[PDB]
């Protein structure tokens, strides 16, 4: 779980996840994971291969710039730090497809100067204080997971950039058996809190689909939404407590009450503001009992509108299990290549569940969700494409790198949108990346899928995967890039937000004044300047 | 419900609630709520007088020039033009020149305020409220918005050396449903809207919105935005910040409005919660769009006894760790079960004054929903009570509680009437601090009031009434009789502060909801941090440059 300071050791430089867990063909001619990490590492998916062929049409460095005498009383405080290239050159990107292109196939124009490693909070403290003393850049790094240009260097910044990593900042500080808290450093990754906890018989049950990596200040930072959150909340429901270190000063609240009201929640100041404020060191996160028992399910639907119509009635209900999911048919047999070993087959939609909780519980739950689902025309599907559906989720990062090694490229993107919006916004927006990938020249027809993920009182969280073969294809990369643009605006056309959970960074600035408004955007503008008046946090993320 | 703009004609002037109900003593000698708006209107309490003298030490025989409107004659000119209803009578003025804080209601009876609104104002629609903070940019006026006028943290109180003209700006014309959507079970509504009149309306159409804060009958929904309001549901309903699902607001930089409604979103800090908390220092909430719910198909009250407070603590504790809390669970300490106790209508003999009675404590729970799940809900908390050494008391002990909340207020008035000043104040904790925290604030109070020369034991009880993962809220009450003290606004405005320092000192919060106005504001820096206080002035300086919004709430 902890993140060595040389990452590459163990993890894909050019890549997702680990370097011993890539797909590749086994003996029999079978895609196959790597490796001994997961569930499905050295399971063969006898089926995949047909499936990718017959979905896509195919067969099978910048100097270190650092002034000398801030580089001195570095040296002074002991904290550890890099002006190696392949450091600097590591943490110089997240996960979006065309940072990933540049890394196999050309270069960044700007990358981090030094790196750094805090162990603890007076160490960041001391950071801060020298880029003031310094005129230096921060861009704080946790897990590198973003995918929204988030930890990109602005191309024309001219000072020294650190990349602050806070990775060797991961400690639980206590567990509160009495008021059920965690109080841990912020560069923990998801896996190692949750191995921590489940040790003394606790866990958080926030699972983003990256908590190998991803950290409690990145989740924080970006606003990370988990798979569970109907048992356990998003991240904004977890956090009781952070501590901040701006240029300003400690941010940091006096008391450890679960609800206050004390004027504007200053924690909402913070949380989304994708490390353009300063530094969260230290924070409190919420923690249950370890559930007794779980359970996968699934159920088949006519096709995805009734799937959704009954999502909606077990929201309406308020008995959303743990997590439900709804595949839409590409989606549902993209699952169902992914096993080892009537209705409308081109419209039939599969919800995918897991329940957690006491056993009893669980099963009278998922007797409760089946009747709900009958209404609709949905019938049981079984344990095991539930149990597959959500590995989909799991791996798929794997898979965009397979996909590349074959002139296959793709990625996901997301929205929130209200519920009578659902099943409109899913069909145009799949439609849109069609018809742009046509006019744009591409041979094949595009993977357009979508599931939704999450549901709330209000709305769903819609997620969308898109990919082609880049065949004859003169710019790949643009036209992707052009293609995925206009699926946004098809998205903010058919009533859905800017994102659910990814966040802005760089990558969806240009519209976030329409959604926030200009006096919004002015609100942020004078927080920013308050907290930082000389941009020393000028990853250049929102505004 | 829809508030008419000459309030006082319904409303007391000098006190709470309407003017048909007040209580007094009946031909029989017996305290009585005059009216019949309660289900204890006209309902005679034959044991309330001796609780008032056994905890008062009173017999209950003894009872007990306005500013000019300063206004711009060319402003005056121009709102002509708008329609917009006004006025500079000054019982309009002095009736929106206060909340509800025990120190300016003994102003109202015995004095008169330092300084009142010059002009009311009442918008009807968004669009007036744009041209009002229009009209004030131009003419450097002063704006402090009122809804219901309940505030109990000076969030009202004009600042005295305010020299502007000060608009009270009434939102209670503006309170119509704009839009009740049934796919997406959401309301969209004007900010001056009543609980009451919200959910009155709403259920014509077979909805609610569940948020129930005690003053639900005059509060508004632009007010319990405004002030992170908490309602007794919560449980099922959520505060404030989770049913608000989108916003309207003027500033006068321009006015605040996402532009989707998606449940929920990652487009960097949310500025809603900028505006939640914010005490009409930043400027009017127009509209807001709330989470609606079918109407619950049935209701379940219940009550459990529990050996003492301790105990109930740990039984409420538990409740929370499996998650099962029902709508509404309180667990009140002992004094507050004899008051209740005192409330009924058996008459008692005139020589007449397996758990201890006296250190005995009681939850009172509310379920509600469909009638299946509330039957097992019901059962399954029972069971856990049972493990605390918690017997059932009984549904009418349950309802009886539950009734009683929106009378309270009324009986604060009474009890000023014979020289008895009361207020309550509240603040959440940890679990693990919650029973040092009362039981050390309730004696600091006691201390507090015989150093300060209190004759009799002051009244000092406190109750449980939210239950969180994290925590808890705990409401207090505290009153004394005041006859012969020389300075009694003081020694109770001191004792008030030191139970305040008694409940940080306990790591409880400056406020759960009940929230900062300018009662709290000499706490707030160290509650959030001078950079936290910092970031908050930013916003108000850009949002409001020249402190049109000038109430100075907060900071
Ligand atoms: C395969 C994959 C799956 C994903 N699944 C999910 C998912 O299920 N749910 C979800 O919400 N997201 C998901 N993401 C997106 C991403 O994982 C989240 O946004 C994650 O929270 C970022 O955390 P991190 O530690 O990697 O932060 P980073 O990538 O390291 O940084 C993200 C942003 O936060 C800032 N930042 C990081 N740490 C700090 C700090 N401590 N203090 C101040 N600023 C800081 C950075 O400067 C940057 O702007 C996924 C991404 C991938 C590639
Ligand atoms: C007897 C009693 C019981 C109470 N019980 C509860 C309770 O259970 N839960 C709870 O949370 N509170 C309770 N309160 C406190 C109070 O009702 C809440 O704080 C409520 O939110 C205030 O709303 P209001 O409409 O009366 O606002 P007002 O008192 O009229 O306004 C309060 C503040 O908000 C501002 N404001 C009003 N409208 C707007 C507007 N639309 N835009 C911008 N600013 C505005 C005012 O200027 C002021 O700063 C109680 C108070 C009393 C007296
Ligand atoms: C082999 C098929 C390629 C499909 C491309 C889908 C890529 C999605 C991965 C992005 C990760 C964000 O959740």
């Amino acid at each position: 779980g902890i993140i060595p300071k040389k990452r590459q050791e163990l993890m894909k430089w050019n890549g997702w996840g680990y370097n011993d867990s890539k797909f590749f063909l086994n003996k029999k001619g079978q895609l196959e994971l790597t490796g001994k990490r997961y569930p499905l590492s050295g399971v063969a998916l006898p089926t995949f291969k047909d499936w990718i062929q017959n979905t896509f049409g195919i067969n099978l460095t910048p100097p270190s710039i650092v002034n000398e005498d801030f580089l001195h009383e570095l040296k002074k405080t002991n904290i550890s730090y890099s002006q190696e290239a392949d450091d600097r050159v590591f943490r110089a990107h997240g996960h979006c497809l065309h940072e990933i292109f540049l890394l196999r196939e050309g270069m960044f124009e700007r990358i981090p100067d030094i790196v750094l490693w805090p162990t603890c909070h007076d160490d960041v403290v001391k950071i801060v204080n020298l880029a003031c003393k310094y005129n230096l850049c921060i861009i704080p790094i946790g897990g590198g997971t973003s995918v929204s240009y988030g930890l990109m260097c602005p191309a024309d910044e001219t000072r020294t950039i650190i990349s602050l990593d806070t990775s060797q900042m991961n400690r639980i500080l206590w567990v509160d058996e009495n008021n059920l808290t965690a109080h841990v450093e912020a560069g923990i990754t998801g896996q190692e809190l949750e191995r921590q906890l489940k040790e003394s018989g606790y866990c958080t049950g926030h699972e983003p689909d990256s908590l190998e990596f991803s950290t409690v200040g990145g989740w924080i930072s970006t606003r990370a939404s988990g798979m569970k959150k109907n048992i356990y909340g998003n991240i904004e429901d977890l956090v009781v407590h952070m501590k901040v270190v701006t240029p300003r000063g400690v941010i940091e609240k006096s008391c450890q009450g679960p609800r206050m009201s004390t004027g504007p929640d200053i924690h909402h100041f913070i949380m989304g503001s994708e490390g353009t404020l300063g530094v969260i060191t230290e924070a409190t996160i919420k923690i249950r009992p370890t559930p007794e028992y779980q359970k996968y399910g699934s159920v088949a639907f006519p096709n995805f509108e009734q799937g959704v119509a009954c999502l909606r009635e077990i929201a309406k209900q308020r008995c959303a299990p743990a997590s439900i999911h709804l595949m839409d048919n590409q989606q549902f047999q993209f699952g169902h290549a992914l096993k080892p070993q009537g209705f409308d087959p081109n419209q039939l939609s599969v919800a995918t569940l897991l329940f957690e909780g006491d056993r009893e519980k669980v099963l009278q739950h998922e007797k409760q969700v089946y009747d709900i689902a009958a209404k609709f025309g949905g019938l049981a599907a079984g344990e095991d494409n539930g149990q597959r559906g959500y590995l989909l989720t799991y791996v798929i990062a794997y898979m965009r790198d397979l996909g590349l090694e074959y002139y296959i490229i793709g990625e996901s993107f997301e929205t929130s949108a209200p519920w009578d919006r659902v099943v409109d916004l899913c069909r145009n927006v799949k439609e849109r990346i069609r018809r742009e990938c046509k006019e744009k020249g591409v041979q094949f027809p595009p993977l357009s899928t979508c599931r939704v993920t999450q549901t709330y009182d209000a709305g769903a969280c819609i997620y969308f995967y898109f990919a082609f073969n880049y065949r004859g294809i003169s710019d790949p990369l643009a036209v992707f890039e052009q293609t995925e643009a206009a699926a946004r605006e098809e998205i903010l056309a058919n009533g859905g937000s800017l994102s659910h959970h990814h966040g802005v960074g760089k990558l969806r600035k240009q519209w976030l004044k329409e959604s926030i408004s200009d006096v919004g955007f002015g609100m942020l503008k004078s927080v920013k300047d308050y907290v930082d008046p000389t941009n020393i946090f000028g990853n250049r993320n929102l505004l």
